[PDB]
């Protein structure tokens, strides 16, 4: 299952993601529950907003927040809930929210499922009016959730997004 | 995986409901296969209806049937098919088809997920479109099945609905 | 054609509303060419943000900003885009933007087109969570335009949305 | 504009169907106002049912209830409401409703824009299970509407649907 | 209507595009029938493939074949048939169907209504994917329709798209 | 889970297909990881088609290319990714790709799921437009994949597409 899926090929630039909210869906947000590996309805968004990029986490990892490490994947079309895709990592987006740091990657799909992002390498090569929406989007999207607060920092490169994965993925092996 | 869910947090007022059939879809009548976990196609079903509400059943519950309890839940937008909701029961629509007593509970998104359905507390606080719209569906969702009949009687309350949680409950556990 | 629709069978209460934008679609900014009566696309929104009711205006209007009054409509299912709505207006969401007053009214669907929406009267009568999301929907969605700002007031009742609409007529119909 | 659309380029056998509302869409009965040619919102349906295939009606006709012919039309992919397409008559669903004849034709996509329904030429080569579905939706749909009834009598032939063809456009030519 | 659509603003850099057919949809062709502005089915496509981009004209043109000049334009999300939109000539992607030089030029959405298409000018700007996708599509969406062929030369720069904007409008203004 | 997914209740005639890519969807092509059961993405395709038919495979086969035999499932309604069917073979179309020998069968939903497809029991009962646009979409889904090629041979009857069934089932069975 899903919870037996490897973190990637070769750490850190070839990782797995796994979806839990595709691109351009209705506001529900998607976890998968880590104890039986099912896709669970974590809240429904009140803000007429969605997700601007496909939504999921690298398993076998732990960030600074309890959670696995968060992967954001723009791809051409919307992927499934719970498939897997294979991802190089090319940024990060610092911000701090209740939990502290809750970084969440750009990652964009590997070479072998499409030549398409072949040119994208680091977060200067993202277009510039995605990375404003992503952006807008963790700025704004818990706005009607009292008790819910993020300051998005600012943008990251990719080996700063590398470091990340590395550190995460030795913070999980590390019991 | 969605065999090993729990039945909910704290029964019967906060369960967990196992989604087999999302809100407003194509008429398919799917079933999760308490054998493997995997979601089957029952039957394509004949007739230009849609579930009202999604559809799915509470694990580890056995009611008159044979099968976990039927659960519906309304929702603001459609859930995914093998993603589970946690709700609130807050009534039950009493009928008998082939299989005898097979009633049906509605159940609502939990305060926890969404604060949309916290004025609804039992049956008379549904509004009256739905409970009709849900009712005159199973009425006549299997009209154009040869073998297939169902006595659509009433409506029941929120402990009405409670009750047949914990006894279901209870029925499974004992062997 | 659009352009010869009427205002309203019985203005202000029983009004027609041209849908250019329906509920829950894509960032897509539609508005019908006064002149030929066409669906133009105006722009591609750059935010992560939909509709969250259809949108669209009341014909043979003139509000302050220079066009037809605007008007929301919470619908059961997403309306097609150059289709007429039978609306009952019920309130009004103040805002100045760049063009000054540009007042959205709430209008629900006429009780001939459906029963749903009777028991809505006046603004206190929509659900809270909806007025939150349009509010802050129009508090954001020109975020990522530079050259556009909106100081989003206030709501108002259904008779200050029924003045704007015989002023707005009256306002057009004196050339 | 829509109002213009000729009845048919070659009547009763070569007709043309002005589509209002589509295959498998949400339950939104549309109509277009013969005064402007605008697509209206009739009534949203209080049902869980959907239309199981295009409706539209025959322009420059009269049938016995006052409006132009109404039209079925089943197609691989549903059609966009507004858009006109040319078919060719195979059958008609007589039923009676508040209105009295209130008859339904089937037609098919002519053969000029697709070879798929070249074998069926009259209703008894129509598939029976969308027989049954389109019959078991005009019994239905207006079931939860006060008001409303519907006497489905039975099916006709090709020949009983292209005699109503000449005969409400006979009667409409003359005045 | 849409029969009285300009050409552009200010031709051949700032024209206006009509579109008929949606990016991503199902494949069913459409056009405006030129006699009334009625969106009309011509075929429904045998073939499993669908438009890549979304596919209109340009009205009060004449190309070579008959018809207005044929627009591709890639789009954020796809445009309502029937809609119009303002774009700006990129490129031409020349073949010779039955009718002839039956070219189809590549337009992008002007700055006006977004930001994003602007680092494309040229023809080899437009990626190289969506290039060969377009390509592709012409020379095999006709494959299953007997007395159709297509020979698909090549791709031309912005100024051949825009003299064959002039050409064509020109060659229509002289009756 | 799905890799517990017997292969069949009788077979050859009575087998599960496990789907992986649904009809008419985007062109993603997915495939369950043999390793943990999860849906993977395996591409994006880089060509304007999409799949004409649900696609999948039968657990528990080997058949000459090195995976599962591949099953095309036609439905009234497009299937879930990961979702089981019942079917029930009726042909096979040859073609040698990369991998040699790789059939891909044609499997109708059983009696049981749907009366529908009773009538087509061989390959010449299904619709001649239908195997045209499969063998199509296997000849040119590919045609932008440097290092894929395929020939299409032909088709073949239901006991050469059950002879397939029983040695692939055969061949996985001993080791
Ligand atoms: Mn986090
Ligand atoms: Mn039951
Ligand atoms: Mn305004
Ligand atoms: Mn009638
Ligand atoms: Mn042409
Ligand atoms: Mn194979």
């Amino acid at each position: 299952s899903l919870l037996n899926v490897p973190a990637g090929k070769d750490l850190p630039e070839d990782i797995y993601v796994v979806i839990e909210i595709p691109a351009n869906a209705d506001p529900i947000k998607y976890e998968i529950d880590k104890e039986s590996g099912a896709l669970f309805v974590d809240r429904f968004m009140s803000t007429a907003m969605f997700y601007p990029c496909n939504y999921g986490y690298i398993n076998h990892t732990l960030s600074l927040d309890g959670d696995p490490v968060d992967v954001l994947v723009p791809t051409p079309y919307p992927l499934q809930p719970g498939s897997v895709i294979r991802c190089r990592p090319v940024g990060v987006l610092k911000m701090t929210d209740e939990a502290g740091e809750d970084a969440k990657l750009v990652a964009v799909p590997h070479s072998k499922l499409s030549k398409e992002y072949d040119h994208i390498k680091d977060v200067n090569d993202l277009p510039e009016l995605l990375k404003a929406q992503i952006a807008h989007f963790f700025e704004h999207y818990k706005d009607l959730e009292k008790g819910k607060w993020v300051k998005v920092e600012g943008w990251e490169n990719a080996e700063a997004a590398k470091a990340e994965i590395v550190a995460s993925f030795e913070r999980a092996k590390n019991k």
